């Protein structure tokens, strides 16, 4: 709910975020570097996606899992496009980070250009999400709404995670770690 978090959030969204539709829904999508971006796993991007209402080919998609095959609920995708994202890997943490004030940033047709102060972010860890064991979950409390998936969780100078579910007054992000984007 602090200014610097919002200021960082707005800068990051304006440069690296877009609105994406897959067969399964409409999502916020953050680009990370080069032609690599990130979606919630359940977006299940196909051979093409709609990115700001424009068809874009997908060159690679990687559904992330840890060293023991456990779901991390993130899909990294490489887009067939000429523009490059600003490289924002320097704003990713090396491990799960907790903060006292974060902002969740959404941009879809249902929630255009919206920012939500979500307060404290906890490293929750293990969660059974829909029946699938899942790790590196971050938790925060705010009045959730459907259609917020892919929203970007941030704090001053950090992209902490990608929103992957929520119900009632509880939201969860997959932690967005620096080593996911080595190479």
């Amino acid at each position: 709910m602090k200014g610097p978090a919002f200021e960082f959030a707005v800068a990051m969204m304006k440069r690296n975020a877009s609105t994406v539709k897959t067969e399964y829904g409409e999502f916020t999508m953050l680009g990370i570097y080069d032609r690599w971006a990130v979606l919630p796993r359940h977006a299940k991007p196909g051979p093409t996606i709609l990115m700001n209402d424009q068809e874009v080919g997908v060159l690679d998609a990687k559904e992330l899992v840890d060293k023991d095959g456990t779901n991390l609920e993130l899909t990294l995708l490489k887009l067939n496009r000429n523009e490059k994202f600003r490289d924002i890997r320097g704003f990713l943490a090396r491990e799960e980070v907790e903060v006292n004030e974060a902002v969740l940033a959404i941009n879809t047709s249902k929630f255009p250009n919206m920012y939500i102060p979500v307060g404290q972010v906890t490293d929750y860890g293990f969660l059974n999400l829909g029946g699938t064991p899942t790790k590196r979950m971050l938790v925060y409390n705010f009045p959730t709404r459907a259609g917020q998936c892919g929203g970007v969780l941030m704090s001053t100078g950090k992209v902490l995670g990608i929103h992957v579910g929520g119900n009632g007054h509880q939201g969860f992000s997959a932690a967005l770690l620096r080593h996911y984007f080595n190479e």
